[PDB]
């Protein structure tokens, strides 16, 4: 059953891919749904009609729906409290205002609780966990998506004890939550922008796993210098701590011996302990990362009894989520055919993870070029790693930089996208113009290249736009 506040919930924002997902997790689980959205969109649509009373636009009037007044006000990260009149009405009735992590806390208290964070990876490791569970005959509830934007974001009520969830960590969510089984892909040096120090934003992991259940597991990548050291601690807590990566130890859970990406996918030959031989793990999404990825969401599957042999064949099946190198198009067929990927890095080390699996999927094709589109995410970032950004853009063969993103955030004096282009040893151009870059990629294209929109903004829209251009050009 619900607890008294969800009984009934009106949502301002409701529209949002989260706010979406939790809604239609109330309305599963019992409770009355209403709420409001500025834009409207078809996700309304849908809870629409799953019987949610959505009004488009804000308003005070909004508050009447829900027979009874509402129990309690959901609000999205975006939405300005003392301005947002249903906001101001609800704290001017006494009705609680809360947050998304908060109610989705309050959907996992009974459940058996999975959660997946960390800097990157959150959203793919948390599907490969989601589809492992499934494909073992499990049925769990989830709450997916949040570090791709809206792209993966899915949740969904199940009928199992289980309960996986992407948990974010650049927002101070991770302590509204209690997870019996905590994944932690990496912790780097970014999202610092809510912590103000590097020492707060490591101190949010030390307290999340403060916050893990007794008897429960922290699976953990010990490739990333952060995770490792959160490794050694939890360690010292005396913490079951599961750890995976490449490099070999005595403690180690899950190690990755091998890796090689084929022409079908990759194959990876991993290692694990006695208490969970050397066992061979096929995947369909490329790059060595997945591989990492992969062994965390094993650990995760197999710390609450999943067997790991059928755990790897789940595993072999998922095809990927959206913005994670996915395959936009082909024009061309066979060899000599050019194809465009879609990818969401915006952190150094994920440009540099992205482009090195576009070079391994293309050097077993026989001759290609990679050429990759970057947008810089935001005024602040693309300010402080700027060079980083365009040292790891050294691993393509051309480089197209767009102009940095808005995302809401103040315009910086003197910076711009070519902030970047500046640190760019490689062939590369400078298209600020967004409507000239889709004829400029496929011009600049040549047979057998393999064409990476890369960024965290507009840039997913070029995926296409560089396709059209390109099937223009078969003269
Ligand atoms: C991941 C992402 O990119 N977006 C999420 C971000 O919200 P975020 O605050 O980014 O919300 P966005 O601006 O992206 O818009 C998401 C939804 O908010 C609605 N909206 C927004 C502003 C506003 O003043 N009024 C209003 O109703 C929009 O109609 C939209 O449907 O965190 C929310 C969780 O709390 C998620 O549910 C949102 O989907
Ligand atoms: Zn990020």
């Amino acid at each position: 059953q619900l607890p008294p506040d969800l009984r009934r919930v009106h949502m301002v924002g409701i529209g949002g891919a989260g706010m979406s997902g939790i809604a239609r997790i109330l309305l599963d689980r019992g409770g009355l749904v209403s709420g409001s959205d500025a834009k409207e969109s078809r996700g309304v649509h849908a809870l629409r009609a799953r019987g949610a009373l959505i009004r488009i636009g804000h308003d005070a009037s909004s508050l009447d729906l829900l027979p009874g007044g509402a129990t309690a006000v959901v609000t999205t990260h975006a939405a300005i409290p003392k301005t947002n009149p249903e906001l101001v009405e609800a704290r001017r009735r006494g009705i609680p205002v809360v947050l998304r992590p908060a109610v989705l806390a309050k959907l996992m208290a009974g459940r058996t609780t999975l959660m997946v964070t960390g800097t990157h990876g959150k959203t793919t490791t948390t599907s490969m966990l989601i589809v492992a569970l499934q494909h073992c005959g499990l049925d769990p509830s989830f709450a997916v998506g949040g570090e791709l934007g809206e792209a993966g974001t899915n949740a969904h009520h199940g009928s199992g004890d289980c309960f996986v969830a992407e948990a974010d960590e650049s927002d101070g969510s991770l302590l509204q939550y209690t997870p019996h089984v905590a994944v932690i892909t990496n912790i780097e040096s970014d999202h610092l922008d809510f912590y103000g120090s590097v020492e707060a934003y490591v101190a949010v992991f030390d307290s999340f796993v403060e916050r893990i259940v007794p008897g429960g597991a922290l699976v953990v990548c010990t490739d990333d210098p952060g995770g490792a050291a959160l490794a050694q601690r939890a360690t010292e807590l005396g913490i079951r701590v599961l750890r995976y990566g490449s490099v070999p130890g005595e403690t180690m859970a899950a190690t990755l011996v091998s890796w090689q990406q084929q022409g079908v996918g990759a194959v990876a030959h991993i290692r694990l302990a006695s208490e969970l031989g050397p066992r061979v793990m096929r995947l369909s999404v490329p790059g060595r990362h997945m591989a990492l990825n992969a062994l965390g969401a094993l650990l995760a599957a197999v710390q609450i009894g999943a067997p790991a042999d059928e755990v790897l064949d789940g595993l072999a099946g998922f095809e990927g989520v959206r913005r994670r190198f996915e395959l936009v198009g082909t024009c061309g067929v066979g060899k000599a055919s050019v194809r465009v990927f879609d990818d969401y890095a915006h952190h150094p080390t994920e440009i540099s993870a992205t482009l090195a699996a576009a070079r391994m999927v293309l050097e077993q094709g026989d001759g290609g070029r990679c050429m990759v589109v970057f947008q810089p995410h935001l005024y602040s970032r693309t300010k402080a790693f700027a060079a980083e950004f365009g040292r790891a853009l050294n691993a393509a063969d051309e480089v197209f930089v767009l102009d940095v993103y808005g995302a809401r955030e103040q315009p910086l004096a003197g910076v711009s996208g070519a902030s970047v282009a500046e640190h760019v040893t490689v062939p590369m151009r400078y298209v600020p113009d967004f409507s000239a870059v889709a004829q400029q990629v496929a011009a600049a294209a040549s047979p057998g290249d393999v064409i990476v929109t890369m960024g965290a903004g507009d840039v997913t829209l070029l995926g296409p736009e560089i396709l059209t251009a390109l099937r223009v050009r078969a003269n």
